[PDB]
């Protein structure tokens, strides 16, 4: 059902997540990681500081999908065992040195052609899909999002729940 779900989502904040590779977010899934470049995570640290849920929703550049959703479960930290990200291009690892904890709510996919009726009045109310990495999405549109994507009945969200 989507009952605890909407009790996770209520008042929650939501944070468009792109990502260049699928890698970064397989090892993310794995692991219960993420990182950010510091202009975002600063803003996660502020939200996560803020309010009852802040919410990640991910997708690869160039995939034409969301991969899935995912609960900050802490704020960023530096200094632990580095992780292996793949770094794009023209950027270097001490740039994602902060790490949150997250505790995914849902692992499956969602195409960009189920979401086409939801736009985003903190991005000129254009289709959620557009946005930077770090673009935070409004309460209503964020929560219509996350009730899109498939269940998975893999996770248990009681444990979330507690933690809130
Ligand atoms: C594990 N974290 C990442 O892979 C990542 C990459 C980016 C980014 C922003 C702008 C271009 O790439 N933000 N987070």
């Amino acid at each position: 059902g989507t009952s605890k779900l909407k009790y996770v989502l209520q008042d929650a904040r939501f944070f468009l997540i792109k990502s260049n590779n699928h890698e970064n977010v397989s090892l993310a899934k794995a692991k219960g990681v993420w990182s950010t470049l510091p202009v975002n995570e600063k803003k996660l640290n502020l939200a996560f500081r803020s309010a009852r849920s802040v919410i990640l929703i991910f997708s690869v550049r160039e995939s034409g999908k969301f991969q899935g959703f995912a609960r900050l479960s802490s704020e960023s930290h530096h200094g632990g065992s580095p992780i292996h990200w793949v770094l794009p291009a023209g950027m270097s690892a001490k740039m994602l040195g902060g790490v949150f904890k997250i505790d995914w709510i849902c692992r499956r996919e969602l195409p960009f052609t189920k979401s086409a009726h939801l736009t985003n009045p903190w991005n000129e109310h254009k289709p959620v899909k557009i946005g930077r990495d770090g673009q935070e999405i409004e309460l209503e549109c964020g929560t219509q999002l996350c009730l899109l994507f498939p269940p998975d009945e893999s996770i248990d969200l009681y444990q979330v729940i507690h933690k809130m």
